[PDB]
C-alpha cells in the first residue's frame, strides 16, 4: 500500500458544509490555510477489517488514488493531496462548484443540437484523454458530469468520481458487475470482458438523454432495465425525437451497439459528422435541430 499524509487535515484546512455524500464517502468544502484556496475534501471510510462491509477496501481506495494522481486535463477533476487517519482516507480534490451539467442546461429556454454538442464535445475531450492513457472511467452518467463554474460565458465541464475507474491491463481480462443499470454497457450486465468500450456505450446513453429527456433502457424494475440493456432494446420514439437530426441519431446508434468491438471508439466519435460536420449541409441540419427542452427539463427534475 501507499503511505498517505499522516497529519490531521484540520491543521492544514478549514472545512465547512457538506457538498455531497455517498454510501462510504462524505464531501465537504474546504480552504487551504497556506494559500487561501478552496478545495473539496472527500472523506472515504476505510473497511479496516476484511470481513466488514461498512467501508471501502484499501485496494479500491488505492486504485482510485493512483488513477487520480496520473490525470491532468481541463475536463477531468484534479487531485491536490491525500491524507489518512485511523478511519478515513481523505482526498483533497479540485472544487467543482457549478453543479451537474444537466441541471444547468435545464435552466435554458432552448438548446440547439449545435449548442448541445459544444458541451458534449467537452465530455468527449475528457474521455479521449482518459482512453489515451488506457483509463476506463466505468461510471459515466449525468451526475458525474459537472461544471467548474456555472456563472461564466462558456462553462467548463469536469468529469468526476473515479471510484470505479480502472487502468486497462493488456495481459488480463477484467470482468465485474457494478455501476448504475440505466447507464452500464451489456458487457457489464453480462459479466463479459470489459475495456474502454463500456465508456462509449455510456456516452451514447448520456447523449440520448441530452437530446430527448428520455432514458433509452430504463425499465420498471432493475431487472427489466438490465434486460433492456442486454438486448439493446431502445427506440427513437417520435414523442421525444421529433426534431432530432439524422446525424444525431446515427451518432447514438453507433454507440449503442452490443458488440464492443463494433462500437464507435472515442477517436472515431470525435470525427463523426454530428460532432465534426464535413459540409455546410450537415452543419445547418445540426443547428436547425433542437433538444426536446420540455421533456429534458422533466428529466433533470426527476
Ligand atoms: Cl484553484
Ligand atoms: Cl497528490
Ligand atoms: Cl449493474
Ligand atoms: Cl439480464
Ligand atoms: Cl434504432
Ligand atoms: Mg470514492
Amino acid at each position: 500500500a501507499t503511505v498517505f499524509r499522516q497529519e490531521n487535515v484540520d491543521d492544514y484546512y478549514d472545512t465547512g458544509e457538506e457538498l455531497g455524500s455517498g454510501q462510504f464517502a462524505v464531501v465537504k468544502k474546504c480552504r487551504e490555510k497556506s494559500t487561501g484556496l478552496q478545495y473539496a475534501a472527500k472523506f472515504i471510510k476505510k473497511r479496516r477489517t476484511k470481513s466488514s462491509r461498512r467501508g471501502v477496501s484499501r485496494e479500491d481506495i488505492e486504485r482510485e488514488v493512483s488513477i487520480l494522481k496520473e490525470i491532468q486535463h481541463p475536463n477531468v477533476i484534479t487531485l491536490h493531496e491525500v491524507y489518512e487517519n485511523k478511519t478515513d482516507v481523505i482526498l483533497i480534490l479540485e472544487l467543482v462548484a457549478g453543479g451537474e451539467l444537466f441541471d444547468f442546461l435545464a435552466e435554458k429556454e432552448s438548446l440547439t443540437e449545435e449548442e448541445a454538442t459544444e458541451f458534449l464535445k467537452q465530455i468527449l475531450n475528457g474521455v479521449y484523454y482518459l482512453h489515451s492513457l488506457q483509463i476506463a472511467h466505468f461510471d459515466l452518467k449525468p451526475e458525474n458530469i459537472m461544471l467548474l463554474d456555472r456563472n461564466v460565458p462558456k462553462p467548463r465541464i469536469k468529469i468526476i468520481d473515479f471510484g470505479l475507474a480502472h487502468k486497462i491491463d493488456f495481459g488480463n481480462e477484467f470482468k465485474n458487475i457494478f455501476g448504475t443499470p440505466e447507464f452500464v454497457a451489456p458487457e457489464i450486465v453480462n459479466y463479459e470482458p470489459l475495456g474502454l468500450e463500456a465508456d462509449m456505450w455510456s456516452i451514447g446513453v448520456i447523449t440520448y438523454i441530452l437530446l430527448s429527456g428520455a432514458s433509452p433502457f430504463l425499465g420498471d424494475t432493475k431487472q427489466e432495465t438490465l434486460a433492456n440493456v442486454s438486448a439493446v432494446n431502445y427506440e427513437f420514439e417520435d414523442e421525444y425525437f421529433s426534431n432530432t437530426s439524422a446525424l444525431a441519431k446515427d451518432f447514438i446508434r453507433r454507440l449503442l451497439v452490443k458488440d464492443p468491438k463494433k462500437r464507435m471508439t472515442i477517436q472515431d466519435s470525435l470525427q463523426h459528422p454530428w460532432i465534426k460536420p464535413k459540409d455546410t449541409q450537415q452543419a445547418l441540419s445540426r443547428k436547425a435541430a433542437a433538444v426536446n427542452m420540455e421533456k429534458f427539463k422533466k428529466f433533470a427534475a426527476r
